[PDB]
């Protein structure tokens, strides 16, 4: 079996810096936005429809101080993690539809063991499996180091499901959500700068929750003006309304097709 070859971007927590993390997220954004183009200075990710299988995925190869390596597969249509490989096993989130189920059969096709979880990659179920909300799961280089080891050792049963789910929540936010939002990239750069370890505040969590709604609102807008306002949160958890794309141009880096 000679598998389909997808673009690969490398990141290591070993000696990570603001620069190396910045280079990584910019490279991930680069390979996500080669298809489709810009609306209000914000790139729209390729549409699911008509996209050849050979262009459907990018791979993120993560290494850590323990010199363990896992490869995450990201769907170029939404920047989100669909599955990963560690050694001779690949693990996939439960696909949402028959089309996505067929598409992921093209990933890691030479791997000896394929596993598909009963749960999807959505935070609601991952938080239940982890035994914590995103607001109580620390992010930073330390959590990412640990998450890489946890994903690696699941291949041999060394990792318990709650720790695997916690580890997915860490990787998704520090990779997918950072690619999607300059604001969240900024949050992760700040943690790395100050060698910090801290849970995302409500501003980050509400942006993650609102990515789909913001993508639709911006693309359906009358030259930037929303048909309905969108409620986001400040760092202190208070709600404000957004009526227009302007304030979001520095915040949101990528949108899903509307
Ligand atoms: C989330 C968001 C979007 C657009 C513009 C601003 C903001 C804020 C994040 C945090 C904020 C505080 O703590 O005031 S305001």
């Amino acid at each position: 079996i000679f598998p389909k070859q997808y673009p690969i971007i490398n990141f290591t927590t070993a000696g990570a810096t603001v620069q190396s993390y910045t280079n990584f997220i910019r490279a991930v954004r680069g390979r996500l936005t080669t298809g489709a183009d810009v609306r209000h200075e914000i790139p729209v990710l390729p549409n699911r429809v008509g996209l050849p299988i050979n262009q459907r995925f990018i791979l993120v190869e993560l290494s850590n101080h323990a010199e363990l390596s896992v490869t995450l597969a990201l769907d170029v249509t939404n920047a989100y993690v669909v599955g990963y490989r560690a050694g001779n096993s690949a693990y996939f989130f439960h696909p949402d539809n028959q089309e996505d189920a067929e598409a992921i059969t093209h990933l890691f096709t030479d791997v000896q063991n394929r596993y598909t979880f009963a749960f999807g990659g959505n935070y609601d179920r991952l938080e239940q499996l982890a035994g914590n909300l995103r607001e109580n799961i620390e992010l930073g280089n330390g959590p990412l180091e640990e998450a890489i080891s946890a994903l690696y050792y699941y291949s041999t049963g060394g990792t318990q499901l709650p720790t695997l789910a916690r580890s997915f929540i860490i990787c998704i936010q520090m990779i997918s959500e950072a690619a999607r939002f300059q604001y969240i990239e900024g949050e992760m750069r700040t943690r790395i700068r100050y060698n910090r370890r801290s849970a995302p505040d409500p501003s980050v969590i509400t942006l993650e929750n609102s990515w789909g709604r913001l993508s639709t609102a911006i693309q359906e807008s009358n030259q930037g003006a929303f048909a309905s306002p969108i409620q986001l949160q400040r760092r202190n958890g208070s709600k404000f309304s957004v009526y227009d794309v302007s304030i979001l141009i520095p915040i949101i880096a990528l949108m899903v097709y509307r």
